[PDB]
């Protein structure tokens, strides 16, 4: 099961980035979309279901990239973008 039950809902990871900082660098919608949901601390975000935290995001990053290229191994995503996608980044 998800490390943290609690943020299963994309809506509720969403509402998590009320104080992000980089909305147009990487926007909410596609962090929340990819499991993430906001520490509340700088630009460090965390994925609900493998509990892995990335930080110090570039501008034009692709969150489910970032997910796959770190987390390879996170069900949440293996179920969401499939193995395929995961092997392509790799
Ligand atoms: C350029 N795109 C971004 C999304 C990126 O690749 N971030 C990497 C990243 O954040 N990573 C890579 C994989 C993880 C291991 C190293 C880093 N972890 C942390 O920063 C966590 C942390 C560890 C120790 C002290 C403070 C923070 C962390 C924990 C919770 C939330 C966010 C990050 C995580 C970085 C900083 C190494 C370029
Ligand atoms: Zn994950």
């Amino acid at each position: 099961g998800p490390a943290f039950p609690g943020m299963g809902s994309e809506e509720l990871r969403l509402a998590s980035f009320y104080d992000w900082p980089l909305t147009a660098e990487v926007p909410p919608e596609l962090l929340a979309a990819a499991g993430f949901f906001h520490t509340g601390h700088q630009d460090k975000v965390r994925c609900f279901f493998c509990y892995g935290g990335l930080q110090s995001w570039k501008r034009g990053d692709d969150p489910w990239t970032e997910h796959a290229k770190w987390f390879p191994g996170c069900q949440f995503l293996l179920r969401s973008k499939g193995q395929e996608y995961i092997n392509n980044i790799h």
